[PDB]
């Protein structure tokens, strides 16, 4: 907790000042004139790949749907040109079969290969596999075994393959480390090296100011004075929000999801810690009722507050997009936001009956607990504009994109670790935790392939952009799964020139 | 309507600076020294009047204390020292007979006087006259005669004190024209009128920024953005609320009052201007329920931005008061904000049935109309810590001081002009126009000689502090009254050196 809201206020980037969003706009332009010389389809998947994972795709997206529409309209023997080319448009929703990789597919002995650079492409496009294709079962399983055998660069190439897939991490996050890869790189367009030191410079700078606006905020509200165990955790709820939105547009949602996870992570320590079952009834009756004279009338007096804070703060929220669009969602907010806090007390009253439930019954429960539903419903509602009244309903009526990507998330939380996820499957199948940790490992991976199907769905209401706030909300949870400082590094430590 | 956010935004008084706050504290301590050396009571008392009238007097409220009182343990043939001793203690709460004047006044020809001076100052102390005080009723009635029938320094002195005594003036709004009158002096303490101008510069200043804070806040809500009629009256607002609370302590007292005015003047304009009578009973309704669902679910769109943001704005208020000092006042305020719509319904219904009330039924309705219920509920809620259940208790039961003190300033806002006070009392006596005013103008003076019985009463809940903020919205009254830019001289026009 060091950086607090003094911290915080003290911050002074150069990267905030205008002349380097003149260079910036001069290098997009050079560097969209470099993108029409690269003709050979290799380089122009090789070209997206760098894009993507250097943090600067959203400034050319109309240039890569020229490359990606066009390869698919033309569509080796090459099993990293035929993996690469699979990954990249499985992944802008274009249809691939997975009948592509027979080539290197034999029935009786399996897959056949020595490149790594093949098996490393592979691997990565195993995980836009869908429900029921085998041969992208058996190429994940094929290109696992072979990377967990395993110059230097190989293998750290093949470390992070196995740890965090492409498929499973925001953008932004690898871009640091992709930077310095680039720059190593013999080949590499200096022009776009230099965009993308500059991009991430000028967002820390923008995540910056954004966060001396929220943590004013949140010492206003001084919960964290009223409450012993509300800990400052507002660069930690910002990290979460700024994987799940990123772009400099997005900085309203950025703001009510930090603030919104900060609540949540007060209101959770009340449920599973601090609150008796008595106390724990009365709060989630007043969140139903939506009464603010109700709460002071009832609450317990450590509850008040925290119960006005959430409260004011999502009356605001509403009030924010009726001003803004003329759109009423306080029905739809304070109902996921109900739906968090009754998941809160069943999992409380569980706990108090000491009653270890199967895990599926657990993950019902669990996957609203993680706040999954809540979080996409705060994306959408802050983060859309227009607001499409069928596109909300359709989030409402529980589909089913939402139900596995939460469960995704709530087995992810668990393996960090009332009884959870792991106890629930060693009670249920007697397994030892090491190995119950395998096989849960292993549910998030075939729970992927059900929520890579829902992406692809192109007659669901939700368009791809309320699609990615889903996504990047579970890449998160990979992502902070393997880091606990990242998210110092991520916010406040700049690249060099 | 010149001073908007932009201009609010883009000040920058050189007074808010340490070098200026260290004078002003050698200047202060210099000061009360020089206070020491002052021994005759003439001069005592002619520096107590120095002092109130140069904006100075909360700096040196125990030497001021100590001087009455001693004055008060030894109590001329003076008519002057005896007005100015008179209007001292009373004003400080000090029981001073009517009788000190009885020498003054001859039984068959009234009052005897041909100095001018003593006769301004007896006009002073007249206004400290209580209820059925025959001697200073008739020394109102002389004094004022005589100074109609009026050496430019005497026709001004004249002038001013008969369209606004001393009594009827908040601290601050005279210190400006004073401080120039007090270097004219020759026997003019220096140190003392160069504290009198620092201060007052250094004011404006904390003002200033005060204002910046609360401008953004009113951009924000977007209400003059959305609705036509929703002119800026910030500026406006702030004038009132600093002559309510002058203090730099009072700083979230202004903040509240100051947005709470601009919101009621919206409102107010929506009922005796815009709204239908079945839209008025709606949002009545909305305001008594204090239900955020219900107003969303039936308010119409013009009215709901309007209602949600006063509902955000006391809900806030209510929890700042809750987090400061474990208050829980949220019952209290939407109470007296419910008194004051229920006000507004009612001329609303008795201007569409073109029912003209008598004067006494009018004022009432009209006293809580006027705001001085509210407004003076929002001082106390906002201006005193720790808030006393007593004193609180006491406001809501409808006391005497804050009956009478509304319907002062009822009776001075009709005079700046449905129908009000002049047409009622027209309507029901036969008086023209011009005799209808002077009568009001009457009726206000002799309802403060009751507002004084209130303020001397040591037995009530409320105290001194308490009292003044009602005293100075009733003297706010009085002198916007007189000016319609005055506030523009007030709060951003310094006085040089
Ligand atoms: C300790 C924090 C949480 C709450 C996750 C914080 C991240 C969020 C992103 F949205 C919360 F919104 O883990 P947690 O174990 O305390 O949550 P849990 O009690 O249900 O298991
Ligand atoms: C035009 C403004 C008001 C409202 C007075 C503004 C000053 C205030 C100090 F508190 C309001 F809070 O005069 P007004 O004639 O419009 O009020 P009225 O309709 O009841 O007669
Ligand atoms: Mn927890
Ligand atoms: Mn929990
Ligand atoms: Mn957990
Ligand atoms: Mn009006
Ligand atoms: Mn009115
Ligand atoms: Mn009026």
């Amino acid at each position: 907790s060091i950086w607090d809201h003094d911290f915080l206020q003290s911050l002074n980037s150069n990267y905030t000042d205008e002349t380097y969003k003149r260079r910036a706009e001069e290098l997009k332009g050079k560097v969209k004139t470099a993108i029409k010389d690269v003709t050979e389809p290799l380089d122009q998947l090789e070209l997206i790949d760098n894009l993507q994972r250097l943090g600067l795709a959203y400034h050319f997206e109309p240039e890569i749907r020229n490359i990606l529409r066009n390869i698919h309209n033309h569509n080796k023997e090459n099993l990293y040109a035929t993996s690469l080319e699979f990954r990249l448009l499985r992944q802008h929703g274009y249809p691939v079969s997975q009948e592509v990789f027979s080539g290197f597919k034999d029935d009786k002995v399996g897959f056949i290969c020595d490149d790594f650079k093949g098996i490393l492409s592979l691997h990565e496009a195993s995980y836009y596999s869908l429900e029921g294709e085998s041969i992208m079962e058996e190429a994940w399983q094929f290109t696992s075994k072979h990377l967990k055998e395993m110059d230097v660069f190989v293998a750290e190439q093949a470390k992070r393959a196995l740890e965090l897939p492409l498929h499973w991490k925001a953008p932004m996050l690898e871009a640091r480390w992709f930077i310095h890869v680039y720059e190593k790189r013999e080949d590499k367009n200096h022009l776009l090296l230099e965009l993308a030191k500059l991009e991430f410079n000028t967002l820390q700078a923008i995540y910056q100011e954004e966060l001396k606006d929220i943590s004013g905020w949140w010492k206003d509200t001084g919960l964290g004075e009223k409450l012993s165990f509300a800990r400052n955790r507002l660069v930690a709820s910002f990290l979460w929000s700024m994987g799940i939105a990123f772009e400099p547009q997005f900085a309203y949602c950025r703001r009510v999801l930090t603030i919104s996870i900060a609540l949540i992570t007060v209101i959770d320590d009340i449920y599973d810690v601090y609150g008796t079952l008595d106390e724990l009834e009365i709060f989630t009756d007043a969140v139903a009722r939506w009464d603010i004279n109700y709460a002071l009338k009832h609450l317990p007096g450590y509850m008040k507050m925290c119960f006005l804070a959430l409260y004011n703060f999502v009356n605001e929220f509403a009030y924010y997009v009726l001003k803004q669009q003329d759109f009423d969602m306080l029905l739809s907010i304070k109902h996921a936001w109900l739906g968090l806090i009754q998941a809160y007390l069943v999992e409380a009253k569980w706990y108090h009956s000491k009653y270890t439930p199967k895990l599926e019954e657990y993950l019902e429960n669990g996957l609203v607990s993680i706040t999954g539903p809540l979080i996409i419903t705060i994306s959408y509602l802050s983060g859309t504009n227009p607001i499409i009244k069928k596109e909300l309903e359709f989030l409402e009526s529980n589909p089913d994109i939402v139900h596995w990507s939460s469960k995704i998330f709530r087995l992810q939380d668990d393996l960090g670790t009332v009884p959870k996820s792991i106890q629930c499957y060693m009670h249920e199948t007697g397994a030892s935790e090491e190995v119950a940790r395998e096989h849960i490992k292993d549910m998030m991976r075939q729970m992927w392939k059900k929520v890579n199907a829902y992406t692809a769905d192109k007659d669901s209401p939700l368009t791809r952009t309320t699609a990615e706030f889903l996504l990047n909300l579970v890449r998160m949870s990979h992502f902070m799964y393997l880091h606990g400082d990242v998210g110092f590094t991520l916010l406040f430590q700049p690249i060099p020139l």
